[PDB]
């Protein structure tokens, strides 16, 4: 038997790696991607053949990452419960999609991950892997184990050689997103020092920094007048928007699974792009567009933060979502300062904004006769109140 | 014949109130509105009768103001384009109600207002009177007059007494509007110094303040412990948001007669007030009902923006986030520093979070079951496609 | 131990209740719901003392079930996937409520119930008891079982000393519902004879029959002048609708356990009543309101169908539709005809049809304004596209 | 000058074209679509030149109606205030595109319609007309000429030698529609002997009839077996349905316009082919997405109501509508009978029902952990309701 393991390089999963074999008596093959972690991946895979992996693969996912999950769910202008820009969300697909095909071609039966069974995770990962693969076997230890705690489980590490080095954390290109341990109480603050992609706003530059990003049939294609690469792109705009510490959000969301839980995230460069892209929407996009687009937003997000992706309900708005976005060609202009970002500009090659309208054809006369029949249903329900 | 006038006393109102007497041989009565624009009503109140009415009112609507339009569109988290906090919108319905009111007492066939033809306001201003008193006569002179030119309209004033003098403003407790002029090029950074409800981020505390909210079933009703009425509580959050330059948007809209206007808006209180609210909800909410909320909001805003304030699909949406709203009760824990507005602690007597839930009754297995039984209808897909 | 059980008086759950008794060895206390299925359930009552329970209860629910779930149902117009007007969804919540009240008049630590596992009655029984009752325990014999087979589960009724006898059938004062068997094939037409509650519309009399339904708030009141209470109202519309074989529907559904399955049901008085609502509606209800109301109907017809009926979104929901529902006061007047509902006139104290807004409200030039206004953005739009 | 005029036939069209001739003094263009009406478009071509155009065209444009308006509308779902199908709505859209092109090839200046300014239809053409040539030049003569009573028209009209002779009627090959007249009275049954595109139910058939429509991605390409173009296959539909008196509706409409409208309308072919779509629906289309199709489908609905064909949201909407039904393959078997209509059967080739579900990938204790997992926020709060 052979399983695939979405190996991250921690104690935790090194454990995993180390339980698959015993348990099931299975030969492991270890699977770390690397997605803006900021991490050696490299590492990771030497570490897994050191746990035991009788195979371990490492690949660069960063611009497959950004050019087709972060970029079409951005499109959608996808924000879950008001802010959460789904950082991991859209992540986990990427990884599950992978471990599905690596399993196909080593002949695996079966994949693990070592997402706990309380969070939003597991779903992902096989809402993911049943979808691309009905018939695929999943093992999630965290729900298959009997470890009664932390204690527990560095023993079990210590004794088959794993190396056992006050919160959570899952970094990639698009967040580093924080919770658990202190951060558990709603009414505490996060504590001093725990961001490390964005700087601290009462640390950042005295001096605001003006930013223009470019957009080209709804994707971003340019900052600063410089052509870059979907990963690229994004990376350059966290760099910026990281040390102006732009992108800070705490939270207390509601898992899949059913309880709420208290979230930090940095998302420095998709809050700009957040804004820098309705910038442009706003001089590209038709009104009554904009406010279809916008009542549906928020149903892409959850199904996003479920893990519905590889779902025909998510497949189909996306469509409608692409279409919209196709629009959206244009640049936005940006000031960041200590912690926040704001459009100062936004201009398009085919904006739909004309200064012949507001500015004092157009005949005034015509709207007393909007004004008269938009009126009408409303003085008739009067009338027969009396 | 009796016209009741919505009556700012500026030079235009002024220049209407002559324009109307003589135009219609009628007798005007001047009405005034303090709802926070920061400035004397009773100097307007004056001058209205200096300039020819034959009655002027003038009355504190601060309170009603915020009481009856302000709060119960708060409680439905009404956003228009993303980004308008809905200022202007809320406070127009609310004269008008007045004007209406006001012509039943005087006997007054007629209103009138000096909002343009190409403009939302006209539509705020006559929709609510239709809808309150559908018989009524509505004069915009704009609409109807001959003047051609602000040049004939400065000879026309001074030759009838009536003194005489970058961007429009418009100025009440919830914010202060500005657009026209300069602003007209979405391009252009707004002038520097423009703002006058917040203090530049630049120029704001380099401390950032902590700041307290309590909310009861629905309404903000004290700020650091200390109770306050809803106008008083509004004034308290511009002053303590607005040192610290909180509430900045610069958007390109769409107004309901169709055109596209570069707006700048400063919301310091109500954007404090937004954040605190969703801080309190994100306990007290449960996670469909929130959900459902948020898709819903998007529509109530663009009812408030285009004027349908006194219409029955707002009314009815109304009973929706009314009946939500009330179970928000608890305190929402603010940090303001530069320009931002982060949420760093809730608490609610009936919060719905449970740290038992994330900490590590709820039994792993029972995600498995959960899992298996959402992607069958994926997994039924994946073996149809074959 | 003590188990309360939802106590049909059918084979199956006879079995479920020696079942009961042998597992557990618990007291055994059947409840069984008068709602409408046209049993004497004072028979199943005795049989279920027979069969072995330490208490048996029958209660007449008709009027509840009436008033308190199809009647608030109905005001939201609820409908799910097209044509299913949800006779068995709203009825167990209903049940299950009364299975947690007596669990806790008995001091029974659990409740039982025989839906199957494959199901949606599961969810919608278990749903609403721990919405009730937290920690109350369930038991779904169906799930925990290890009867193979037809002949198994007989042989036991039999080897048990229980009365033994080509599809399932689920009856209440709202429909019939058909599901199982012969009806497994979509392609095949349900067997003639099948329908109980309606006539073959082939045998149905030649003269259409025409009946009046007057609303009043919301709700029906009276059918042809005759007030009656609302189980008494929706069975005279049983009688008159099925006497014409009015209300037969076939549909394949998506049960929220992720499977398709092939359902028929006829609903005679409903399918009337639901008509009706709308003809009343059309002269009571404002255009926008209608056209918000509909569009949330369908999420409304999922919540119940999955079984989320004593859940924060339903009744958040149940506020908005009730508060639109106020304003349907009036008759409808219908026409039955062999199998069909023909609307054919609606008269209200409070109609807001107008004949002089039709006959050969507003001036010709009116017209002309609203046009221009509304036409603006598609203009601009195609000059941009110039 | 030159002026398109869209010509139907009929007095008040004949009365325009000459109010046109003598008003403006211009050469008149008389242009007839067969868009179904059941017309010679050739004679109605020869009683203008006749009347007075100086050009006359009539085309056949039954199949670009069926194919580029009425399936892409089907094909969404789309239905109006719960009854009306849209006959007339997606009808004008075309005709407004010739009468434009016309005018291009014609080098004329205006376009003329006949629609009052009291209904829908005058919008239609409007926003149909400035959408594609944003600088056309409209005339409305209802909105423009003098005429006050039908009594006047008639005078006209025998004036200058045109034909004179209980409600309005506009038939095409979609449906036919009756409103005014005996009509505007809600509480009056529509008159005897009034319907002709359906066989009246009490005279149809005495034996039901099956008939079976088949899908390919979206649209009805076939009846009975026999492959049939857009137009020949409604064609087809409207003979069987006609003969079996189904598809009519009767309802009080709310126009865009502002005022109720008692509206009668029969749409054989269309409703067999509504019922059709959703029973290939109901085993191709997954369950999350027709929920989510089903949302939409009214807001498309008033979209075409309104006009608002060749506008930007409708093309938006119409994006995901055109996803979701590419998976609409298959065939549905109706059962026709005294002027209803009866799914009885559907099969797809991709079907995703599978008999192996329902009958007695699926485990038994995964309902139960699904189940609990869905109850878990109920459970929460409960508990906190103590
Ligand atoms: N870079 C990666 N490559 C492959 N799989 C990954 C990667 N990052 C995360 N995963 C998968 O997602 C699952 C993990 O979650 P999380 O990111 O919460 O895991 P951990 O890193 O294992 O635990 P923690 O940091 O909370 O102690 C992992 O157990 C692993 O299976
Ligand atoms: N505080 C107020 N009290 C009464 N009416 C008001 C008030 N503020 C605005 N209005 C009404 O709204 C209409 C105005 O618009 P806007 O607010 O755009 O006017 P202005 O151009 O600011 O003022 P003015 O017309 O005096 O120069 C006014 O002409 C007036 O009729
Ligand atoms: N009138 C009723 N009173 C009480 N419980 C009922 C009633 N009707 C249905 N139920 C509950 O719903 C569950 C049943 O389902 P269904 O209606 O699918 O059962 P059956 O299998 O058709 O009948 P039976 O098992 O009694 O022969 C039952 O097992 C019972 O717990
Ligand atoms: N077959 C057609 N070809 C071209 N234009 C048409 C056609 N049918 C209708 N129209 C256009 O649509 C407008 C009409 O409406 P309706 O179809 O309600 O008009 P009528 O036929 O003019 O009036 P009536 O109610 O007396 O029959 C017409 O005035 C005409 O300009
Ligand atoms: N530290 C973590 O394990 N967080 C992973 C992201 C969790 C986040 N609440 C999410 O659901 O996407
Ligand atoms: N300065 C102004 O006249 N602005 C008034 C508010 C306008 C704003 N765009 C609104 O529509 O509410
Ligand atoms: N015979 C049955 O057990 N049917 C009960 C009704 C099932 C129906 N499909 C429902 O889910 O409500
Ligand atoms: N007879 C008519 O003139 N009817 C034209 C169609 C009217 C229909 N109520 C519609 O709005 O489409
Ligand atoms: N990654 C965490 C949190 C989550 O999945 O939501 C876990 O595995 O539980
Ligand atoms: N107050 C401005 C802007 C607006 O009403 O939208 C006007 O009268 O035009
Ligand atoms: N009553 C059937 C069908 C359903 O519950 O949906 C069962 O118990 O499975
Ligand atoms: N065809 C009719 C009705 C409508 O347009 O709605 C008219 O011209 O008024």
């Amino acid at each position: 038997m052979k399983i695939v393991l979405a190996y991250s390089g921690g104690l935790d999963t090194s454990i995993i790696l180390k339980w698959l074999k015993e348990t099931y008596r299975a030969e492991v093959i270890a699977f770390t991607a690397d997605i803006g972690q900021g991490e050696e991946v490299e590492e990771a895979r030497e570490k897994a053949l050191r746990t035991g992996a009788s195979k371990a693969i490492a690949l660069d996912l960063k611009e497959e990452f950004v050019r087709d999950f972060v970029f079409p769910m951005m499109r959608a202008g996808a924000v879950y419960e008001g802010y959460y820009l789904l950082g991991t969300s859209i992540a986990r697909p990427l990884i599950a999609k992978h471990l599905v095909r690596i399993a196909e071609e080593e002949g695996a039966e079966a994949i693990a991950h070592g997402a706990t069974g309380k969070g939003n995770d597991q779903v992902r990962f096989e809402l993911t892997a049943y979808a691309l693969k009905p018939d695929i076997k999943v093992i999630a230890p965290w729900r298959e184990w009997s470890f009664q705690g932390r204690k527990e489980m560095i023993a079990y590490a210590e004794a088959h050689g794993i190396p056992v080095p006050p919160y959570s954390m899952d970094a990639n290109l698009l967040h580093i997103s924080y919770e658990g341990g202190v951060l558990e109480d709603p009414w505490a603050e996060p504590p001093k020092g725990m961001f490390r992609m964005t700087q601290d706003p009462e640390e950042a530059p005295d001096a605001p920094e003006y930013v223009e990003v470019e957009f080209f049939e709804g994707d971003p294609v340019a900052v600063n007048g410089e052509r870059l690469s979907p990963a690229a792109l994004l990376q350059r705009l966290n760099e910026i928007g990281g040390r102006h510490g732009v992108g800070r959000v705490d939270i207390v969301e509601n898992r899949f699974v059913g309880m709420k839980s208290r979230g930090v995230y940095e998302t420095p460069g998709g809050t700009i792009l957040y804004h820098a892209r309705r910038a442009v929407e706003s001089l590209t996009l038709d009104r009554e567009v904009l406010h279809q687009r916008d009542m549906l937003s928020p149903k892409y997000a959850e199904l996003v933060y479920y893990g519905f992706w590889y779902a025909p309900e998510r497949e189909a708005l996306q469509a409608y979502f692409d279409h919209v976005a196709r629009s959206v060609t244009g640049v936005a202009r940006l000031k960041l300062y200590k912690g926040n970002v704001y459009v100062v500009g936004r201009k398009a090659p085919k904006s739909l904004y004309r200064q012949d309208l507001v500015s004092f054809g157009y005949d005034q006369k015509d709207a007393e006769g909007f004004i008269k029949i938009q009126a009408l249903r409303l003085r008739v329900r009067a009338l027969v109140e009396r």
